[PDB]
């Protein structure tokens, strides 16, 4: 059951440099399920991507989704792609969307109708939401613009004229709204968190003089392996997710809520150094709903220290573990 060109799993490997740049060989195992067809997808149908996508100019729009090379992430990451589908495709002024997963997320956020700003004598405020049937829910729609918690959102401006040509964000956490005072509302959202975010770069360490005079090339000792987690940090999960997890989805469907049990299935990979064979145990890093698409891709990992031993590296071989 040792398989190098495994029969459903889609499998690559890449190198990636680590904090002391130092290589290491990055396995990556994919397996994608279709909630219209009911079936697993065949692996030619399998992406596992080597780069980040963005709906815009990369760093300044929506990240679609992160690559899946991490070379370490502590828990399992659970981002969701997709819009707000009021029930019955009857129009509403905000709507609910919630992703349950049993044991480690239950997260509800608000989406509101289109807004527009509304000045009174120096002083702004929104308009009542206009109904709609669907709309998008990326970040864009969440607060922001100039701040670095998202600089991609809406409702954050030094400047009642700058604010103006902002959009009104709509997405919010149960009992939140557009206020002037705007670290008091968070940015909210189902989607992956793109590296720009404040609260990813913040853990990629400090890159000042120091830094640059006296630790480069090596990354700063501030440096902290969570910046490759993806996920909003309540969408990421308590370790890793072992198998036959309920998850579901409401207000991403018009007719019916999303439901899907993760699989049991576990795996191990074993990567050839010249004559030291290694074993390591892939975990689930991502779980990735695309309820627009109707699947689900689930992403296992594993990851191969290597700086002795780069050019050596023969094979790498994935088997479940029964």
């Amino acid at each position: 059951w040792d398989i190098n060109d495994h029969p459903y799993l889609n499998i690559k490997g890449r190198f990636q440099r680590d904090e002391n740049g130092d290589e290491v060989w990055v396995v990556s195992a994919k397996r994608m399920w279709s909630l219209t067809q009911n079936e697993w997808l065949s692996a030619d149908e399998v992406e596992i991507f080597d780069d980040p996508l963005y709906a815009g100019e990369p760093g300044f729009s929506a990240m679609i989704h992160d690559h899946e090379f991490a070379i370490h992430k502590h828990c399992t990451d659970v981002v969701v792609s997709g819009k707000a589908r009021a029930y019955a495709k009857r129009p509403v002024e905000q709507m609910e969307c919630r992703l349950l997963l049993d044991g480690h997320i239950d997260k509800t956020l608000v989406i509101h109708g289109q807004r527009d700003w509304i000045e009174h004598g120096g002083s702004i405020t929104v308009s009542n939401p206009q109904s709609f049937i669907d709309c998008d829910i990326d970040y864009s729609h969440a607060i922001g613009g100039e701040d670095e918690r998202n600089r991609i959102g809406g409702g954050v401006a030094s400047s009642n004229k700058v604010l103006l040509t902002q959009r009104v964000p709509s997405v919010f956490y149960p009992k939140e709204d557009w206020d002037a005072t705007s670290k008091k509302v968070r940015v909210a959202g189902f989607g992956p968190i793109p590296p720009f975010f404040k609260q990813r770069y913040q853990l990629a360490g400090t890159f000042d003089d120091n830094w640059l005079e006296n630790r480069r090339p090596l990354l700063p000792v501030d440096f902290d392996r969570r910046y490759y987690q993806s996920a909003p940090l309540d969408q990421q999960c308590k370790g890793y997710l072992q198998g036959g997890e309920r998850l579901m989805l409401s207000g991403f469907s018009h007719d019916d809520i999303f439901s899907f049990r993760l699989p049991r299935e576990k795996y191990r990979a074993s990567a050839d150094f010249g004559d030291d064979q290694e074993f390591k145990d892939l975990e689930l890093y991502t779980v990735f709903v695309d309820t627009e698409k109707g699947v689900v891709s689930l992403t296992y990992s594993a990851a191969f220290a290597c700086q002795e031993k780069e050019h050596l590296l023969k094979s790498t071989s994935i088997q479940a573990v029964v």
